[PDB]
């Protein structure tokens, strides 16, 4: 080895000894170090054995022949020391190669990465020797030609995939296809033609499905708890081994990327040095291209590994949380807010998956800094210390800022949750709000919290501006400090391109690890507390099934059993004993808080058994007090997974008297009942629950007050056909918690208790004869138009200022780098450069302008986003409130809420950041291309083909990824939606013993989410590789055209072009990523303005024909030929209600009774009618005016969240004395004075704390405080009170009354009867009879 032939001569030939030693030791050596390690994978991972195919044999036979040929050399040598050891070593490694394909066949691997890279390395080594041997010119040469031809054919064979031993093609994908991710390209094509749906999505890998990952974590956590508990131990014990490879991949990727600046150094030396061989530059550019491609492949395999591991972590955590929820104790379940348990899978699971892809940064960010610093130390020297100072002045600050960001993020979710719930209260109750005309206040109420939001979003915007400044300017800031110090401390400190641009490249390579390090640390610390929460959920006590002896088929046996609701709380059921025989009806009897429901909970192993013995025999069907309804159809609610039996189902439905409920419901039993679908009354929910229990056909039934909400006739019918001895459950052991005596004599056994203690149980007649506790009990009683629209929403001046500042930034950066190229071209004079202070001053001024302009650019667009979010929320609120209630009933509340939630969040927190990042990446790519073109114009021919290659990759990915990012977001909500359902009905899940079914359903939901998430991450890793190679071949091309024209280009220009080509690599990938994110997030801005053009209500205030202050002078109502639609519900209505005359409206279901009120409040428009109050037409008056001058007490009053005073008057227009007087007149003074908060009592959503009677009296208080002459009543215990109050002082005012009860309407004169919209009778009740 001497530079005489390997470097100096224009023919770069390797020496003969080098050829025969190192070029042969490289490949043989590769297989020797990998062979042992490869058994680990081959053994731990198995897939069967591949059959005997021609390909496998062809490879094995060539491996035998290759070994022979290599040993044939040893034979001829036997017939120089290197002529013995080298052929034998090659033969032995060849014998290891053929044995390896053999064992790979045995272990079922179709595509072999080792048997592809090994042949590639051998081929390259053979190629080098081949060229040398063909340039030298029989004896030993022909053996090498045979070896090379066989190696080439072996390499070609190794590319094809062997036979296998809508599934994901990844399993059958070749290594060439598993490194380029070519197997997803089909979806990239398919997503371009046919929009994707869930069926097209590939099935999850068997090692990736929840059915496999979750039991691993469950088993490992069980082992860890049995050992002692730390969730981190299990987390890095189960997912650690697969996550290990990401480390090797990240280390190799770091080394490969650092190799780039070294090759740039060598290329700058070559260009700067004439009289050098021309092949040296070509070798350097080929090496740079190879290094860039290898770095791309290794890096993207690393992320694939990280992203798969994070997804597995999320799946396992979600499954473990779901399975632990069904075993958790009541005490513990209540300790953690239900919403908190949903958050465990909503955020904690997500945060883990998001963080996993970057855990390796904690070890590689410092490495990419330390190695870069060493590299910088090789170029500049001690001056690099100044650069370190900049890091000490940057990385900490960002970290602090990063933490603050998270804080503000939390505060954001403080206000977001503060509004969405309020928005729900607005969305559930639009009828009452429109009638009470508080639309404008709530608008401001809602608007107030948005302003509070922006108070927090603007703080986050200041932080985000600091973050983009500290990210994009980080490479320059370090470069400026280090260059200034380097050129100032020493006068002989020459600055050549080699010692500047290479360093500059390093600064681009220290941009990423430097600023992601803080973020990641932040994402670690936050994840840390999330982890603790998970541990808190996974260390909670379990409910031992042995507590209740569940013997398969004296039916229920309890002796000396005391139960608790908690370990430390006192017993709720003290010393209970009773024996319920098979097929007997037992009624639990007691007062409120006695312990009746606790008995049924104890029989289900829900109570904590401190002592005793319970021996419930056979399956148990639980009808809980609080009915649990699944969001599935009513048929599947009753079925509860069990097979459908038409005769049994049709015997169960009417026996529960569910036939009228089926009739009223739109789709019958196929209607979507539950919270999300159609809402059901409490009695209907109890029926469904009872019907589900009856269909389940258990032997033991625990009916915790099934007849609480059903009416007396319906309850008696139900007991007759279901629970009674002559019903459906005649032979079933039925336990019924009741407080109604009507069915007590039919009960076989009455268990009457007091204070959680058995108190003289027995049969009804015997208990009555005994005259004890039971007697006492009885005696008790996308086009661009949307981008233009968002640009308008931001503000045209702000947007154009942001564009101007961005252009200034990129021009400044490009000009500063060109200035550096000129500065490095200053000829050394006597060991210095004449222009050092001037050049450095220009560089510093340009960069200071660049930094301040970056700060301005980020801040400007951030403020524009704030403004756009403000205006968009104002527009959405105004349009929603202006829309009539027909729109409100038509559109599901889900999409109306989605307009305000999870979509405003994208507009206000994602779109500004994503647009900043997109614009930055796009103009960085444009600037790099411009610099390369300026340096080497001949590279222009490169632009079309690669551009074409870009275009398709730009066209295919963005079309497909969007769908993948929608479908995923489609399946994420049900996973939590199921879990919530599971959490609400845990007792019902355990009582029916259907834990496995719900566990499998949750696993299916999670797999549905992952079947869209996995294609998304693989799409990212496919797009990444595609764009990288394009940015990689331009690095090779820029370098190649620099080498071609080295006689005219200075070293500085070459280094500048190569460095910009190095960074355009990551810039192109980030460009398209953010381009797809633009469409996905700008669809939200499009959907925000989905109601701006819909039909709105009549103007609230006309102000041209406004009525006088006392508009209802007497309250003379006149329906003059009224006709209301939504063919005509109201028709031919010509009636006159005199001022201060009580009038009621009677009619059956389907008449226009209620629709008549809708006529008074102009909620809908008159198809044909001229309703006039006094001497003024209603249709001419603005809505608010009439809605303010007329009052309505609806069917169900809505108590909005807030204080009682804001309920009675949000406009706070009426004085406190008026509020007090109205509340006293509403029979509410005693109660309203009782709250500690006086008038400021904080009532929850819908007034859950208040009783129904109270809420009704609060609505009456609202109507009374209004003090209007026209009042409407909608009638459905407190009826006596509300009727008396409406008859007390409102006699002066004209009252219309729509009551489903004739008793109250009889009191009111002038009754109007509506048969089918027509006026059937118009006169006083005296004339009625
Ligand atoms: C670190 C990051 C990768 C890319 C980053 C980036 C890239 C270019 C950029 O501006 S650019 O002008 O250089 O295009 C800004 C940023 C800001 C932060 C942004 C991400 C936050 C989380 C993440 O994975
Ligand atoms: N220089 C980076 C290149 C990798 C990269 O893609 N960086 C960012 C984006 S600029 C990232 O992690 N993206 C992951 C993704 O594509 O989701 C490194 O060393 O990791």
């Amino acid at each position: 080895w001497e530079w005489n032939v390997t470097w100096n001569t224009s023919n770069p030939d390797f020496t003969k000894c080098f050829q025969n030693t190192v070029l042969v030791w490289v490949p043989c050596s590769y297989l020797w170090v990998c062979f042992p390690f490869y058994f680990l994978y081959l053994s731990h991972h198995d897939r069967g054995y591949i059959q005997m195919t021609h390909l496998n044999k062809a490879k094995t036979a060539l491996g035998f022949l290759l070994w022979i040929v290599c040993w044939a050399d040893l034979f001829y040598s036997f017939w120089a020391p290197v002529f013995l050891v080298s052929p034998t070593l090659l033969g032995i490694t060849m014998l290891l190669a053929t044995f390896l394909i053999q064992i790979e066949r045995r272990r079922g691997v179709q595509s072999s990465g080792i048997m592809l890279t090994f042949w590639l390395i051998a081929l390259l080594c053979a190629l080098a020797i081949l060229r040398s041997k063909i340039m030298t010119a029989v004896f030993r040469d022909v053996t090498f030609y045979i070896y090379f031809s066989l190696v080439l054919i072996q390499l070609v064979l190794s590319c094809f995939s062997d036979r296998s031993p809508n599934p994901c093609p990844e399993s059958s994908a070749s290594f060439l296809s598993r490194i380029t991710f070519w197997w997803i390209t089909g979806m990239m094509v398919q997503g371009y033609r046919q929009p994707l749906e869930s069926t097209d999505l590939w099935s999850l890998n068997k090692e990736d499905t929840s059915e496999q990952v979750v039991p691993v974590l469950v088993k490992n956590w069980k082992k860890e708890c049995a050992k002692s508990p730390s969730l981190f131990k299990v987390l890095y014990k189960t997912f650690g081994p697969y996550f290990l490879m990401s480390f090797l991949f990240k280390a190799v990727h770091d080394l490969m990327m650092f190799a780039g600046p070294e090759i740039l150094k060598l290329l700058i030396n070559f260009v700067n040095d004439k009289k050098a061989p021309e092949w040296q530059g070509y070798f350097y550019t080929a090496l740079l291209f190879i290094s860039a491609c290898l770095q791309t492949l290794v890096l993207h395999q690393y992320f694939h590994i990280c992203f798969v591991s994070g997804m597995r972590i999320k799946t396992a955590v979600i499954g473990a949380v779901y399975r632990k929820a069904l075993v958790i104790t009541n005490a513990a379940r209540k300790s953690s807010t239900v919403g908190e348990i949903v958050n465990l899978m909503s955020v904690d699971a997500q945060r883990f998956m998001d963080l996993a892809t970057y855990i390796n940064m904690i070890w590689s960010a410092p490495l990419q800094v330390i190695l870069a610093l060493y590299l910088l130390w090789l170029n500049l020297g001690p001056s690099v210390l100044a650069g370190v100072a900049v890091m000490v002045l940057m990385v900490p600050l960002n970290a602090v800022m990063a933490m603050k960001t998270k804080t503000y993020q939390v505060a954001h979710m403080k206000s977001k949750d503060n509004r969405i719930k309020l928005m729900n209260e607005i969305l559930n109750g639009i009828k009452v709000l429109k009638l009470y005309a508080w639309e404008l206040a709530f608008k401001d109420k809602v608007l107030a919290i948005r302003q509070e939001e922006l108070k927090v979003l603007k703080k986050s915007a200041y932080l985000a501006a600091v973050g983009t400044f500290t990210w994009v300017c980080t490479p320059f800031l370090v470069a400026l400090s280090t260059f200034a110090v380097y050129v100032t401390v020493d006068e002989n400190n020459i600055l050549d391109a080699q010692k500047a641009f290479v360093s500059l490249a390093l600064f681009n390579i220290l941009r990423f690890p430097l600023n992601i390090l803080p973020m990641v640390i932040s994402s670690i610390v936050q994840a840390s507390v999330s982890l603790k929460r998970l541990r808190v959920f996974l260390s909670h006590e379990d409910l031992d099934p042995d507590s209740i002896q569940r013997r398969p088929i004296n039916s229920i046996t309890v002796k000396n059993a005391t139960f608790t609701w908690a370990r430390n709380d006192p017993p709720t059921l003290h010393g209970i004993t009773f024996s319920v025989p098979e097929g007997s009806l037992v009624a639990v009897v007691g007062q409120v808080g006695c312990g009746k429901s606790s008995l049924l909970s104890a029989l289900l192993a829900e109570m904590d058994k401190v002592e005793g013995h319970v021996t419930v025999k056979g399956s148990v069907a639980y009808v809980p007090q609080q009915a649990w309804i699944q969001n599935i159809s009513l048929r599947e609610n009753i079925l509860f997974g069990r097979q459908l039996q038409e005769r049994y189902y049709k015997a169960v439905v009417e026996a529960c008297a569910l036939l009228p409920d089926l009739e009223i419901l739109p789709s019958g039993d196929r209607t979507e009942i539950g919270e999300k679908g159609v809402n059901l009354s409490g009695g209907q929910k109890q029926r469904v629950s009872l019907a589900r229990a009856v269909y389940c056909d258990s032997d033991v039934y625990l009916l915790d007050d099934p007849l609480s909400a059903v009416d007396a006739h319906v309850g008696k019918h139900i007991f007759e056909n279901v629970i009674g001895p002559k019903g459906l459950l005649k032979n079933k052991t039925r336990l019924l918690v009741t407080h109604a005596i009507s069915y007590l004599p039919q009960m076989d056994v009455i268990i009457v208790m007091s204070g959680g203690k058995i108190s003289e149980m027995g049969s009804y007649q015997e208990l009555l004869a005994r005259d004890g506790a039971f007697a006492e009990f009885l005696r008790t009683y996308v086009k661009l138009s949307v981008y233009w629209d968002y640009m308008k929403a931001i503000g045209l001046f702000i947007s154009f200022l942001s564009i101007f500042l961005f252009l200034c930034n990129h021009v400044a950066s490009l000009v500063s780098n060109y200035w550096l190229s000129l500065w490095t071209d200053d000829p050394i004079v006597n060991g210095t450069q004449e222009h050092t202070q001037v050049r450095l001053s220009v560089y510093g001024a340009l960069g200071i302008s660049q930094g301040i302009t970056v700060f301005g650019y980020s801040m400007a667009v951030s403020i524009g986003g704030i403004f756009a979010s403000r205006r968009l929320h104002l527009d959405l609120l105004h349009n929603v409130l202006r829309s009539p209630i027909s729109f409100f009933e038509r559109t599901p509340s889900g999409n109306l809420v989605n307009r305000f939630s999870k979509e405003l969040d994208t507009v206000d927190s994602m779109i500004p950041q994503v647009i900043k990042m997109f614009m930055g990446s796009l103009f960085n790519v444009i600037g790099a291309c411009i610099i390369i073109l300026l340096a080497t114009p001949m590279a222009a021919v490169i632009i079309p083909p690669l551009g074409l290659i870009y275009f398709f990759v730009q066209r295919f990915y963005v079309a497909s990824s969007r769908q993948l990012k929608r479908l995923e977001s489609v399946s994420r909500s049900p996973v939590y939606s199921h879990f919530n359902e599971t959490l609400l009905g845990v007792s019902v899940i355990r009582a029916f013993e259907e834990q496995e079914r719900f566990i499998r359903q949750s696993d299916l939901k999670v797999d549905e989410n992952q079947k869209a998430y996995y294609p998304s991450i693989v799409a990212n890793r496919w797009l990444a590789v595609r764009l990288e190679c394009v940015g990689n071949c331009i690095v090779l091309f820029a370098s190649l055209f620099a080498v071609i024209s080295r006689h005219s280009l200075s070293a500085g220009l070459v280094g500048l072009s190569v460095s910009y080509s190095l960074q355009v690599t990551t810039y192109l990938n980030w460009l398209v990523r953010m381009s797809s994110e633009m469409e996905t997030n700008i669809v939200a801005v499009e959907r925000l303005k989905e109601y701006s053009e819909t039909e709105k209500e009549a103007p609230w205030q006309i102000q041209d024909m406004a009525p006088p202050k006392d508009w209802p002078q007497v309250g003379r109502v006149e329906f003059r030929d009224y006709g209301l639609r939504y063919d005509l519900v109201l028709k031919h209505i010509n009636v006159t209600i005199d001022g201060g005359e009580k009038v009621g409206i009677v009619g059956r279901t389907g008449a226009g009774k209620s629709s008549l009120t809708l006529g008074l409040f102009r909620i809908k428009e008159s198809a044909e009618g001229e309703i006039i109050i006094d001497d003024i037409n209603i249709a001419k008056i603005g809505l608010h005016d009439l809605r303010f001058k007329i009052t309505i007490i609806p069917q169900d009053p809505v108590l909005f969240s807030g204080s009682l005073r804001m309920n009675l008057d949000p406009f706070s227009q009426y004085s406190d004395e008026e509020v007090w007087t109205s509340l006293e007149l509403a029979h509410l003074k005693g109660f309203v004075s009782a709250l500690p908060d006086k008038l400021n009592h904080e009532c929850a959503e819908g007034g859950e704390n208040l009783s129904v009677g109270q809420r009704q009296l609060v609505c009456l208080a609202r109507a009374l405080l209004r003090k209007t002459k026209i009042l409407v009543l909608d009638e459905a215990e407190t009826d006596d009170l509300i009727q008396s109050t409406i008859r007390t002082q409102f006699d002066d005012c004209t009252v219309l009354t729509i009551a489903h009860r004739l008793n109250t309407i009889m009191d009111y004169t002038r009754v109007i009867v509506l048969d089918k919209g027509e006026i059937q009778e118009w006169g006083s009740p005296s004339d009625l009879l």
